[PDB]
């Protein structure tokens, strides 16, 4: 085999009717979780933007040269890109968990343990599978 | 015509590209709003059930008669039905607004003023409508 992993878990049973019944409640719970990620992110971004505005205003009061101002400006932008990028990672991971849960069907092979373990804690009741 | 209404609005154009692009975001946003209704509902149901239990206990300590304890039981169940029913009407309305927006297409005739007004406030950028027939 050309697929290399620690362990695989096959999917045998999915309670489609039960999942179907609670899907709306489950989709809302994921959107609440997603929005708390986006809200934390927006809060961090605004705080960083304020810090950068005050840092530049400080350099100006001190009559610093353009190069010093540019470095602060560039540094702030990089930090804010990191905040966006880190948050995107967390959002993409939740999208993957939700996507795998929603399209969960028997004869599927789950070959990343962290993903498998995420499916169990969040949706253990709706499925059964074996190593 | 045998269809009766105050005033109707033809959809003239739908910005499908943007709807398609913002759909995922819009959908989570509706689901959050939907859940806020459901959470309020559940809180009220749970608190009201506690009340009914305590109220029955109180009739017990005062040694009230059965027909008295029953009317308070039935009045409790009634109110709890009303909590469930009222919130369901609100959920039904949110479901309709969202359903209408997703399947919204040129030439569609929107004939309830309150629905139109909700569509415009929630998703005004996405579509164009004219009152004239």
């Amino acid at each position: 085999e050309k697929i290399i992993y620690f362990a695989a878990y096959v999917i045998t049973s999915v309670d489609e009717e039960m999942r179907h019944n609670e899907l709306s409640t489950l989709e809302a719970e994921m959107a609440v979780e997603r929005k708390a990620v986006e809200d934390q992110r927006d809060g961090e971004l605004e705080a960083r933007a304020q810090k950068l505005e005050a840092d530049l205003a400080e350099l100006e009061a001190e009559g610093a040269k353009a190069d010093a101002r540019r470095k602060v400006r560039d540094g702030g932008e990089r930090e804010m890109r990191q905040i966006r990028d880190r948050a995107q990672r967390e959002l993409d991971r939740l999208e993957d968990i939700w996507s795998t849960f929603t399209k969960l069907a028997p004869k599927q092979l789950i070959v990343d343990e962290n993903l498998y373990r995420e499916l169990v804690d969040r949706y253990g009741e709706y499925f059964t599978g074996a190593m």
